[PDB]
C-alpha cells in the first residue's frame, strides 16, 4: 500500500477548501486521519538560506553536509555538486554579481531577498505551479486596510533596499502593488529552523498557509529539506477544519493574543482561550509560610514582562558573561514569588542555557535543561517539536559528558515524538540512531 499513499499525499487527496465561517478561506478533511498520518505535502515556491549559515548547508536543496564547491565568480554560495548549482542559477543570478559588485555594502534584509526570489518566480512561471494546488500567492490576504503610518514607513525601506539592490535582472511593478505583496509575505509567510531551534532561512509554501490558526492545534508542520510535511497530532474525522498554531503555546492566554493580534490581525476563540485551564499552571505562585499577595504578582509579571524585552534587545550589544549575569539575577529575583515551573522563569532559564553553550560550560548548560524539562511537558501539548529539541540537547549534552545510559534515555525520548510528527522515515531519526550506535 506505501506507493499510492505517497501519491495522495502529494496531490492533496482527501481534503478539501472551503470557507471557514469568521475566518475567511480555510482546510477541512474528508477522509479519517488517524495521529501520525501524513495529510500533505508541498514543495517550496521561494525560499532562501540564511546569510550566516553559508558553507554549512547547499543552498538548493539545503543538505547539511561538509566538502560543499564554492560559486566560482562570487565565493558566497555552496553546492552539493554541479546539478545543484545548476538547479539554483535562476535564482541566484540575482545577487551574483551584484554582491561582487558591492563588495561589503550589500546587505538587503532576508524580506527583501525572499520578495525577490517571489518576483522572479513570476517572470519565469506565471501560471499555477505544484505548490498551489489549492491556494495561490496571488490570492494571499494581505491586511493592507489594518495597517498604520508605522508599519507602512517599515515596508517603504524594504521597498527602497529592493530597488537599490536588485535592479538589474528583475523588472518592477507600481509602489501599489509592492506594498500589497510586502503585506502578503508577512500574512503568509514561513521560517525554517534546524533540530536544536537555530534559524536556517525562510520561504512561501501557498497551500500550507491555507490552514488557520488555533492553541490546540491537530497537525504539526515539520521540513524535509526546503520541502514541507504536515502530520496529524489529533484523530479527525471528515468534515472537520484541518488548524496549526501559529505561535509557541508555552505562554499564557494573554500573551498568546497580543502576538496573534499584532501579527496576524485576529482574536483566537479556541477551548484553551475559552476555558483558559492552562493559564494558572503557567504562572504558578510560591506557596510560602506567608504566600505571596495578589499586588505582589502584578508586580513580578510585569517586571518579568520587561526583563525579556531588554534581554532581547541586549543580545546585539553585550557580553556574554554580562547576558549570563542578567539571567541569573532575574531568577534570583522572581523566586521570592514565582516557583520554578512559571513561564516566565522558563524563559530566562532557555535564554541561560543558550549563553552557557556558546561559551561551552556543557556542565552548567545541563542542570539548566534539567530543569526546564518537566515542566516543558507539562505546559506543552503531546508531540510537541519543542518538548522533542530539548530532550535532543539533554541528549547529547549527556553524551559529551561522557554518561552513557541517561542520554540514551533522552535520545528515545526525542524518537517517540519525531515518530509521529516527522514520519518514521526522517532522514533526522537515522542521524539521531548513529548518536546512539557510538
Ligand atoms: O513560520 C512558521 N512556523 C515555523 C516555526 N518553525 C518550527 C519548526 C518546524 N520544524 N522545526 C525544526 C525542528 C526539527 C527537529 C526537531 Cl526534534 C525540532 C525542531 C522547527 C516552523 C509559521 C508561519 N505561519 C504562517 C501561517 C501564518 N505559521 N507558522
Ligand atoms: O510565536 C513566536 N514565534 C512565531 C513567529 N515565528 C514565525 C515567523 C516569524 N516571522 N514570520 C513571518 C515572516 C517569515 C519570513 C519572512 Cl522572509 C518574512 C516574514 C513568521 C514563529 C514566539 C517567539 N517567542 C519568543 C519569546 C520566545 N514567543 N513566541
Ligand atoms: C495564513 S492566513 C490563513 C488563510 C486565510 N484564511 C486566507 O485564506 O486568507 C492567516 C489569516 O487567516 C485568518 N485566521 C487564521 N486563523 C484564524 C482564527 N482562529 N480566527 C480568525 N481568523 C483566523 C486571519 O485573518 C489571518 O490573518
Ligand atoms: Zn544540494
Ligand atoms: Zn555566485
Ligand atoms: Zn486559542
Amino acid at each position: 500500500k506505501d506507493d499510492d499513499d505517497k501519491m495522495r499525499a502529494e496531490g492533496l487527496g482527501g481534503l478539501e477548501r472551503f470557507c471557514s465561517p469568521g475566518k475567511g478561506r480555510g482546510l477541512r478533511a474528508l477522509q479519517p486521519f488517524q495521529v501520525g498520518d501524513l495529510l500533505f505535502s508541498c514543495p517550496a515556491y521561494a525560499y532562501v538560506l540564511t546569510v550566516n549559515e553559508r558553507g554549512n548547508h547547499c543552498e538548493y536543496c539545503f543538505t547539511r553536509k561538509e566538502g560543499l564547491s564554492k560559486c566560482g565568480r562570487c565565493k558566497q554560495a555552496f553546492y552539493c555538486n554541479v546539478e545543484c548549482q545548476k538547479e539554483d542559477w535562476p535564482m541566484h543570478k540575482l545577487e551574483c554579481s551584484p554582491m561582487v559588485v558591492f563588495g561589503e555594502n550589500w546587505n538587503p534584509s532576508e524580506t527583501v531577498r525572499l520578495t525577490a526570489r517571489i518576483l522572479a518566480k513570476q517572470k519565469i512561471h506565471p501560471e499555477r505551479t505544484p505548490s498551489e494546488k489549492l491556494l495561490a500567492v496571488k490570492e494571499f490576504e494581505s491586511h493592507l486596510d489594518k495597517l498604520d503610518n508605522e508599519k507602512k514607513d517599515l515596508i517603504q525601506s524594504d521597498i527602497a533596499a529592493l530597488h537599490h539592490f536588485y535592479s538589474k535582472h528583475l523588472g518592477f511593478p507600481d509602489n501599489d502593488s509592492l506594498v500589497v505583496l510586502f503585506a502578503q509575505v508577512n500574512c503568509n509567510g514561513f521560517t525554517i529552523e534546524d533540530e536544536e531551534l537555530s534559524h536556517l532561512g525562510s520561504a512561501i509554501f501557498p497551500d500550507v498557509a491555507l490552514m488557520n490558526h488555533s492553541c490546540c492545534p491537530n497537525v504539526i508542520v515539520t521540513y524535509k529539506g526546503t520541502l514541507a510535511e504536515v502530520r496529524a497530532v489529533q484523530e479527525i474525522k471528515p468534515g472537520e477544519e484541518v488548524f496549526t498554531s501559529y505561535i509557541d503555546l508555552l505562554y499564557p492566554t494573554e500573551d498568546r493574543n497580543d502576538r496573534l493580534r499584532d501579527s496576524y490581525f485576529f482574536t483566537c476563540e479556541c477551548q484553551e482561550c475559552t476555558t483558559k485551564d492552562k493559564d494558572k499552571a503557567k504562572v504558578e505562585i510560591r506557596k510560602l509560610s506567608d504566600p505571596p499577595k495578589a499586588e505582589a504578582i502584578r508586580d513580578m509579571v510585569r517586571y518579568a514582562r520587561n526583563v525579556i524585552e531588554e534581554f532581547r534587545r541586549a543580545k546585539h550589544y553585550k557580553s556574554p558573561s554580562e547576558l549570563l549575569e542578567i539571567c541569573e539575577l532575574s531568577q534570583e529575583k522572581m523566586s521570592s514569588v514565582f516557583e520554578d515551573s512559571n513561564v516566565y522563569m522558563l524563559h530566562m532559564m532557555y535564554q541561560a542555557m543558550g549563553v552557557c553553550l556558546y561559551m561551552q560550560d556543557w556542565e552548567g548548560a545541563l542542570q539548566y535543561g534539567q530543569k526546564i524539562i518537566k515542566p516543558y511537558s507539562k505546559h506543552y501539548p503531546l508531540y510537541s517539536l519543542n518538548v522533542a529539541s530539548m530532550w535532543l540537547k539533554l541528549g547529547r549534552l549527556y553524551m559529551g559528558l561522557e554518561h552513557k545510559a541517561a542520554g540514551e534515555k533522552a535520545l528515545k525520548k526525542a524518537i517517540a515524538i519525531m515518530e509521529v510528527a516527522h514520519g518514521k522515515d526522517h532522514p533526522y531519526i537515522s542521524e539521531i540512531k548513529q548518536e546512539i550506535e557510538s
